[PDB]
């Protein structure tokens, strides 16, 4: 399964992540400074294309970082399914948001999902 | 050729992004302010550090959470060179400026190249 | 020991960076702002959760874009070693500093380490 496994993920990670970045893309502030909105328009944008990223930088960076030896199987689908799986649900959980519900969330997987990995192996 | 792939691409992402964070090191503002230059330095740097970077985290993260499980060859060839091939170009083309000409051609690939890598699969 | 050697590394790399995000997590400012400390607070957990971080980002990418093709061992044991080696020293190094002592260590490595792994192959 590390076949499948891998894949879901990642299209997730591009899409997520940059299905939103792109989306952040100016629908532009009624610009002067450049020489109610910028903040609160970047405390979107800059405060949401920063949390898809970083939940994934380390997240999936270790992602591989440890498939790179594939693991057995049994496990791998839940600890793979369950991975991405909260990540989704809790991308999908932060950017909505910006104080607690997640950061919770956040800590279970990539501390966890990481020091398995580590372990595991 | 997912041999040669991989490879004169990555060397592009420590040297595009990393020769380019440390040339962008405090060739120093005359300092004061930590207790015309600062905002438009950083506005260079900063803004310059930022772009070279998130081109990749997905981008080329992506870039091997899919070759991963290394395609054919006759189209890789292609979709790695066209790959690469865009987003130097393209690093080329955003730092020098900052607003249009680029988040366009930002566009196609990252999330092209992403949908169809997972997709083809 | 490509096997052992990429292993011992990446823990560090949620570890390092992300033992480190969650310790960043607000140990609140008294806060009014929203509608001594934010920056100092900040100055710490902003540029302390951004040097963790970038640190890897091309290092740690690399770090694998490379043994995707995974080199011989005698050498490897060296150039990983040596290669987290730094860089956790380094992590170690710079997050309680910020200025001079480290962007030195930080640019031997994620430029040498990477030109070589691109060569060597
Ligand atoms: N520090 C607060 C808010 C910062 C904030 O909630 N932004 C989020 C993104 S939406 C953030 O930078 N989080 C990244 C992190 O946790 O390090 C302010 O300056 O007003
Ligand atoms: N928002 C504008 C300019 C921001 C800008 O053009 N900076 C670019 C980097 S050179 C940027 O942060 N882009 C990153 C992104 O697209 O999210 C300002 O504050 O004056
Ligand atoms: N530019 C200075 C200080 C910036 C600084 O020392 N922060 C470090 C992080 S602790 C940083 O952003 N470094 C990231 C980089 O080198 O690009 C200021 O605004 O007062």
């Amino acid at each position: 399964n590390e076949v499948l496994m891998a894949f879901t993920s990642y299209a997730t990670i591009i899409l997520a992540k940059m299905m939103f970045l792109s989306s952040a893309t100016a629908f532009q502030r009624l610009t002067n400074k450049v020489f109610l909105r910028t903040d609160e328009k970047v405390e979107r944008v800059r405060r949401a294309h920063l949390n898809d990223l970083e939940n994934i930088v380390p997240f999936l960076g270790i992602g591989l970082l440890y498939s790179l030896s594939g693991p057995d199987l049994s496990t791998a689908l839940i600890h793979f399914r369950i991975f991405v799986g909260a990540r989704i649900y809790h991308t999908i959980a932060y950017l909505t948001p910006l104080p607690q519900p997640n950061r919770g969330l956040a800590f279970f997987v990539g501390y966890g999902v990481t020091l398995s990995m580590a372990y595991r192996l």
